Parts: structure tokens; sequence; C-alpha cells
């Protein structure tokens, strides 16, 4: 009857706002499983759910740790309807800093949550979709998945990885009737200094500050409401033939095109260096 | 005096051929540390070294496991010259199959060797390069880093990740005088069926066969000599101002451009589906 949606990473941000947008939809078309790594963070989702007056039974929370394939399987068994019509792979971690200041565990964690975590969800959920010959997968992407950003080396690695993962899968899934799309987000309004200085050189440290200053100004001028981003997920959801990629904004497309039409990377690296520094 | 080169993944392929090309250079400009995960595989490198008559002391082998930051640090201490002029990040794993048939450990291993392994090398070696204000980093890339290939979902994820990692770093390293370049390789002439069938559906299994058939024909028609690929690394090495990206072939550039100029991904996914299936 209803469209069953399971969303990862609902404790804040896009995931939180998408979950309550869908559950509160005036048409009541959606049953939403909002999943979270730590149940102690669920308060914010329930406060938003109340604000939007989600009908009882339109929204349920599950604990799901995308690092643990047992946790993934336990949450899938909790989908009482026995299918997922829309899977939204949104859990993700950022990681910001000079590459040599990043702990090895932090690097592996970002990769595990952002890439392997999405692999675990797709392994768990794609089979029943392929069998039914139907289902929609939406994956939260980033501008940092489409072009490299300084001091985001590992975050960008992880978001570029989701691009390759999803594009590869889409080439195969086409004749199966299962549609996968990336939702490419720019900024969204959702170590300490001594720590970082201890792990890098003064010149890199200064470039980091410059990057942070520029980033803050891009964010204050350009950040989108998660309400507006969530509606782009909805657009993808309802598209009779969805495309592989949706963009939540036109903002970064000129930078992207400059990347796109000089494959040597020389124009992009130059332009981004000037843009930031 | 000599240009000190440390290359990862020298047991076969590009890494093996690049190592002996450099060590055997008639000019004797290069001292090469060819590194390998398992020393039992070093025979092939030494057979090639003899064939090309590398002078004694032009080539040394080190054991290096890019999964282990202690192994990385132990090999760096073995660079008797106390600097690395050229770091070649080439170790890599493939992974081929229906996504749901891939073991979780195999997925994590590919990511660890191909992405985190390269992060470990850059963390270990970039600091002294930035300090000197000089050094060249060359990273073995792939066509699968630039466009998604069906049944290579995790391999492509890993090779897309190297793109984001390197591009992000290049934006920063520009004013430091340290130059990083990807060398984008097409095919290079360097589970059992019951296993895979047990882990997927018959229809995906059949698409896998089709992909393998097409792949084999692309390889037989298009595979390059690693001798020819190694010379593209040399070109990058010697370029007074290197670009971010070198391509070893023009072959896949029409497919890439079609990807590049439809950001929605719709033309690429369609064209690649038709190309393979
Ligand atoms: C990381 C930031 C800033 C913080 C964030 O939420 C993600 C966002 C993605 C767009 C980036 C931006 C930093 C400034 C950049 C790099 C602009 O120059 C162009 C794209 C911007
Ligand atoms: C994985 C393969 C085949 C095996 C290999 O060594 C890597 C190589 C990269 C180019 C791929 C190719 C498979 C066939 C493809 C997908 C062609 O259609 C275009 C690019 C090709």
């Amino acid at each position: 009857a209803r469209t069953v949606v399971l969303i990862t990473g609902c404790s804040s941000g896009i995931g939180l706002h998408l979950a309550v947008r869908l559950a509160s939809d005036p048409s009541q078309s959606f049953k939403v499983y909002a999943t979270l790594r730590d149940l102690k963070t669920q308060g914010r989702l329930w406060e938003a759910a109340r604000a939007l007056a989600c009908p009882p039974g339109s929204l349920e929370t599950l604990q799901l740790d995308v690092r643990d394939s047992k946790s993934v399987a336990a949450a899938r068994e909790r989908v009482t309807e026995g299918r997922v019509d829309v899977l939204v792979c949104n859990a993700g971690l950022g990681l910001l800093g000079p590459l040599e200041a990043l702990g090895e565990d932090a690097v592996a964690s970002v990769l595990d949550v952002n890439v392997v975590g999405t692999v675990r969800m797709l392994q768990a959920f794609l089979p029943d979709m392929k069998r039914r010959g139907s289902g929609r997968v939406l994956v939260t992407g980033s501008v940092g998945g489409l072009m490299g950003l300084p001091f985001n080396d590992v975050y960008c690695a992880s978001k570029f990885a989701l691009e390759g993962l999803c594009e590869s899968l889409a080439v195969l899934l086409l004749p199966f009737g299962v549609h996968l799309s990336l939702i490419e987000c720019g900024p969204v309004h959702t170590g300490s200094p001594e720590e970082v200085l201890d792990r890098t050189d003064i010149h890199t440290f200064h470039r980091f500050y410059q990057y942070l200053a520029h980033s803050k100004q891009v964010f204050r001028e350009a950040a989108q409401n998660p309400e507006e981003v969530a509606e782009v997920f909805l657009t993808a959801l309802r598209a009779p033939k969805p495309t592989l990629r949706y963009f939540t904004t036109e903002r970064f497309l000129p930078l992207l095109r400059m990347r796109l039409d000089d494959p040597s990377g020389s124009n992009y690296v130059t332009a981004m260096h000037r843009e930031v520094f």
C-alpha cells in the first residue's frame, strides 16, 4: 500500500529532514524507517517529527551501524512489510585536515562508513529489488565527490568512490528495473589547532587556515536549507525514469565544467587553487 | 647524484617493468627501490633486471606491505640516501564480480591496499618533499577510475577514490614545488563460476559472462605493452611542469568525453550498457 523507505544516517542533516518530510507528506504515501547509529541521538528526529505532525506509524527509528553487516541484517529483518521500495544511503562522515595530520584509524573509518557502509547496504538490499524487478536507490553525494577540495583529501576520496560505485552499478541495473541515483549536494545548513599544528608544518598550517576562511565564506553565502535539499530527493523518487545524477544547485557547475573539459586536470587545479588561496 | 625512485607493487606488471626500465636506463640517472609485499615474488623482477642488464646497485628490493604503516616506515628508513626524489604509488588489487557475491573482507582489502595504502605512502613521504620544496609523485591510475565499469563496482570505487585523493592534494601541493600526477592506464598485457553462481541470481550471472566476454575482446584488441606504459611514467617524470593527469592511450577518451559532457550520467550509462551488453 505505502511506499516503504529506509534511510541511513537520520540523526541530523539531510537524513533527518528527508525522513520527516516523507513521513509527514500530506498524501501519507510513505512508511519511513529512519535509521541511526546511536539511539541517544534520536531526540532531534522526534522533535522534528512532532513539529511536522507525522501521523503515528508513519515513522519508526531503527538502530543501524553501517560498519557492521550484522547490524545491517538485523535492521532489514525489522522491516515488517518485507520489502523496501526506496533505499536512501545517506550516512556519512567528514574528515578535514592536512593529510599527514589525519590518524590512520580516522582515515579507515571514513572509508568504512562512507564507502564500505554503502556497499553493505546495497549487498543487503539490492537482491530482493532485482528479484521484484523494482526499487529505487538514492545515495547522498557531494560536490567533493565531483572535484577535489584541498584538506578534504580523504573525504573527497570517499565521495569520488561513491561515484564510481554507483555508476558501475547503474550500468548493470538498467535492465533490472532498479533505479539508482546520486543526489549531489553543495553546502547544507544542517583536531584542535594545537593538535593539527603538532602534526604538520607551519606553511601547511597556514594554508589550512586560508582554506577554512574561504570555506566559511562559501558556506555563509551558499549553504542550502536541508528542506530544499530533501525536495530534490523527492524529485528523484518520483521521476518515472530517473537519471544517474541530480544536482541540488547550479552553483558549482561552472567549476565542474572547467574540470570536465580539461581532462589533464591543469585548468581545474589552477582555478581551484586561485579560488581558495 | 642519482634520482632516487621508490616504487610500490613491483612483483609484476607496470611496477616490475617501470623498475627495470629506470634501473637499466643507459644514462644511469636512477637508483631504484623496487618494493614488494611478499619477497617470494621477487624472482620475476630479478629475471627482468638481468635481461635488461641493470648495473649492480641500480636496483634494490625492499619488503613493503602498504596495509601496515610500520612496514611503510621500515622501508622508508631503508632508503640509505635519506631522500626519495620520485615516489611511484602503484600497488593495487582488482576485484571482479557481482557486488552481492563479493566478500566483505575482499571489499575492505581492495579499499585498504588501493586507497588507504596510498594514503600511508603519501603520509610517510610527502613531509620531507614539502620541506625540500621538491619531489615527484606518480600514481598508477585506471580508465576504471574515470568511468564506472559493470562488475568492477568496488575496483572502480577504489580507482575513483585515488582520483579524488590526488586531485585534492594537487590543489594544495602546487606552491610547495611537489608535483603529483596520475598515469591513466587502459588494459595492459602484464571466485570460480560455481562460487559466483552460488552468490547471485542466474540473470546477473549471465550478465557477468557477457561482461567477461566483452572484456576479453577489449583486452585482446587493445591491451598495451607494459614497456609502452612505463615510458608514459618516464614522460611524466621528466616533464618540467607536469600536469595532474597523463593518459597512456587515446582509446577510451571518446567514451570519457561522452561521460564528461552529460553530467546527469544518462548518456554514459546508456552508451556503456550498449557497449558491454
Ligand atoms: C567543503 C565546502 C564547505 C562546507 C560544506 O558543507 C561542504 C562544502 C562543499 C562545497 C565546497 C565548500 C568549500 C569551498 C569550496 C571548495 C568552493 O571553492 C567550491 C566548492 C566549495
Ligand atoms: C576492465 C578492462 C579489461 C581488463 C583490464 O585490464 C582493465 C580494462 C580497462 C578498460 C575496460 C576493460 C573492459 C572493457 C571496457 C569496459 C570497454 O568497454 C571500455 C573500457 C574497457
